[PDB]
Order: C-alpha cells, then structure tokens, then sequence
C-alpha cells in the first residue's frame, strides 16, 4: 500500500463529470473542477487543465495523470505550510500518508485540527484519534475519515487490507 493506492481506494474513478459528497462537480479520482453550481464552469475548468476540449468526459490515462499533479500538490502544500511541515516530518512514512489523505480531501479545511496536530507531532495516538473524531469532516464522511484515522492510531494499513 501506498498513497495513490490508499486515495485510490476512498476515491475511486469515474470518467465523467460527478458530484462529490458535497455536492461539488468532480472528475478522475476525486478532482474537483469547482465550487460554482455551473456545470458550464465545472467543463471549463476541465478542459483546462487536460488541455483539450473534452465535453466532460476523460480516459482513465487523463485520470491518472490529474491525480498524479494532485497527490503531489497535497505533498508540496504540506512541505510549504509552517503548521503542517513540522508535524509531517515527525510521523513515520504510513501516518504520512494519512496525512496526505487529509489534505487531498479538504486542503490546507485542516486548519482547524491545530490540536490534532498536536497530539499526532506528541505521538499520542489514541489521544489524537478520539480528537480527529470530533470534527464535521468525520461526521459527514465518517467510514473514510474512520480509515484514515485507523491509519493514524496504528500505523498500518489494517483498514485499507480490510
Ligand atoms: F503535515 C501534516 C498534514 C496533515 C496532517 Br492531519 C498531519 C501532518
């Protein structure tokens, strides 16, 4: 397991323009297009960023590739951020995933968990498990922000081989 695998999995692949839990036009393996409710906007945003006129459907190559920019996107948003490099750098190469997770879902939305961040960099894990609980993200998507915070309490990829 490793990350794209791990994104893979909670993401999974549609090649045409879809709503995400939030109801926002996404695309690929969880690419979001926008926020705006314009479908028009939304097959802008796509054609710009495969670079041709695509009428809002891709192939699975297209796919790949825009989560290939995004997962590395997520890894470089973390290493420029002074409140989350620290705490990465900390944590061992499976929790960096989770983490990764996190931000691939609701960006740098992870400014609230300042405490949870804390208790990760202290490596309380139980301690920070029940504290990433107690958010809106785990009350809305609650089976995946339960595996990711699996991953976090353990270190192991027990709830992706699950
Ligand atoms: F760098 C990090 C980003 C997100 C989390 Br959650 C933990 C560390």
């Amino acid at each position: 397991m490793n990350i794209f695998e791990m994104l893979r999995i909670d993401e999974g692949l549609r090649l045409k323009i879809y709503k995400d839990t939030e109801g926002y036009y996404t695309i690929g393996i969880g690419h979001l297009l926008t926020k705006s409710p314009s479908l028009n906007a939304a097959k802008s945003e796509l054609d710009k960023a495969i670079g041709r006129n695509c009428n809002g459907v891709i192939t699975k190559d297209e796919a790949e590739k825009l989560f290939n920019q995004d997962v590395d996107a997520a890894v470089r948003g973390i290493l420029r951020n002074a409140k989350l490099k620290p705490v990465y750098d900390s944590l061992d190469a499976v929790r960096r995933c989770a983490a990764i997770n996190m931000v691939f879902q609701m960006g740098e939305g992870v400014a609230g968990f300042t405490n949870s961040l804390r208790m990760l960099q202290q490596k309380r894990w139980d301690e920070a498990a029940v504290n990433l609980a107690k958010s809106r993200w785990y009350n809305q998507t609650p089976n995946r922000a339960k595996r990711v915070i699996t991953t976090f309490r353990t270190g192991t990829w027990d709830a992706y081989k699950n």
